[PDB]
DNA sequence: GGGGGAAGGATTCC
DNA sequence: ACGGAATCCTTCCCCC
């Protein structure tokens, strides 16, 4: 088994790049605005030039224009890169239709078939980094290797618009020597947390007993990294499917007010079915961000789909729900749905 | 003891 | 106490 894994590069920044060539060189960075006050909000994903400024997804806009404050600091078109994103996914789902759209901007392709061999699967990528940068004029890095995670492992090591090969040796090499903070679904949260029980590398998780660590970080998370340093790990490429549609808002004020919400919700939902086009939702989740930024969130699932006018109905005693369990003034409020039909 | 699921909390950027 | 979209995942639950 090959897998060919492929991410564009500071995608949604360079998308912009490309709507607007007179960028390229520049220090671009995607914001999202909360609109509660200029410059409130967060960086989305910065280019290169942006970075090794020390500008990255997550910081506040604010703290972000005092490093580079003459920087095109842009606002989030999802849709945009939405459609984007597609096109080069259709464009990708025409090398092996045994693909995997792990998001807006990663895509495994299973390659087993199409090509065996290390060399000609390399070959492929270039056949395909070219043609992507042709096309639709986009810097895309790619990862080869047995398995999703090592693909994926090795395009964060190429990156930006390059490419690498993990073998069967290396990823030897690296289940001894990869920082476990670089694995794939591990967060700042979970790594820190193995710095404690005494882990480092993806080899470490080999010695600890496997009960202490189901313990910090779970069973599944668990089972994942001994997976992979057995070289045991293989998951196939499989279709997957978004499996939840929503929008979350910054109310102007605080609140606790059912009142001064419902307006928020309301344009949260109305903003989300939109999203939805036609897929039926039978669960729904409100989702509320306190006044101290945790998400407290309530939801029910039906036995049947949720009709817009139902939405309105049943996200308010959701939210009715809440405020009853909790203290917190609400700051960002939001819906959720999921468990499509 | 454990299936099948809903619900709520937590974490990754998938 | 500066944003947003999703998913992961650990517990509660009805009941065989
Ligand atoms: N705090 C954060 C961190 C990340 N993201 C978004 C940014 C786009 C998406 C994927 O990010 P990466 O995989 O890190 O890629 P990138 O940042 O877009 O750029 P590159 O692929 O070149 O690393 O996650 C976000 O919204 N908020
Ligand atoms: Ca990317
Ligand atoms: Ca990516
Ligand atoms: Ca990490
Ligand atoms: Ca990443």
């Amino acid at each position: 088994m090959i897998v060919l894994f492929v991410d564009f590069d500071y995608f949604y920044a360079q998308v912009e790049e490309v709507l607007n060539p007179s960028l390229k060189g520049k220090p671009v960075v995607v914001c999202v605005f909360s609109g509660r006050f200029e410059d409130s909000g967060a960086v989305a994903t910065a280019n290169y030039e942006a970075r090794k400024f020390g500008v990255k997804a997550g910081i506040p806009i604010v703290e972000a224009k005092k490093i580079l404050p003459n920087a095109v600091y842009l606002p989030m078109r999802k849709e945009v890169y939405q459609q984007v994103s597609s096109r080069i996914m259709n464009l990708l789902r025409e090398y092996s239709e045994k693909i995997e759209i792990a998001s807006i901007d990663e895509a495994y392709l299973d390659i087993s078939d199409k090509v065996r061999d290390y060399r000609e699967a390399y070959n492929l990528g270039l056949e395909i980094k070219n043609k992507i940068l042709e096309k639709e004029k986009i810097t895309v890095t790619v990862g080869i290797s047995k398995n999703k995670v090592f693909a994926k492992i090795a395009a964060d090591m190429a990156k930006p618009n390059g490419i690498k090969v993990i073998d069967d040796e290396e990823v030897k090499r690296l289940i001894r020597e990869l920082d476990i903070a670089d694995v794939p679904g591990i967060g700042n949260i979970t790594a820190e947390k193995l710095k404690k029980l005494g882990i480092n590398k993806l080899v470490d998780t080999l010695s600890i007993e496997f009960d202490k660590l189901k313990g910090m970080i779970g069973e599944a998370k668990a089972k994942y990294l001994i997976s992979l340093a057995r070289d045991e790990y293989n998951e196939p490429i499989r279709t997957r499917v978004r499996k939840s549609i929503g929008r979350i808002v910054t109310m102007k004020r605080n609140s606790r007010n059912l009142e001064e919400i419902k307006p928020y919700l309301f344009r949260a939902i109305e903003e989300s079915y939109y999203k939805l086009d036609k897929r039926i939702p039978k669960a729904i989740h409100v989702v509320a961000v306190t006044e101290d930024l945790d998400i407290v969130s309530r939801g029910r699932t039906f036995p049947h789909g949720i009709s817009k006018e139902t939405a309105y109905s049943e996200s308010v005693k959701l939210l009715q729900k809440i405020l009853e369990e909790d203290e917190r003034k609400i700051r960002r409020i939001g819906v959720r749905f999921s468990k499509f039909i």
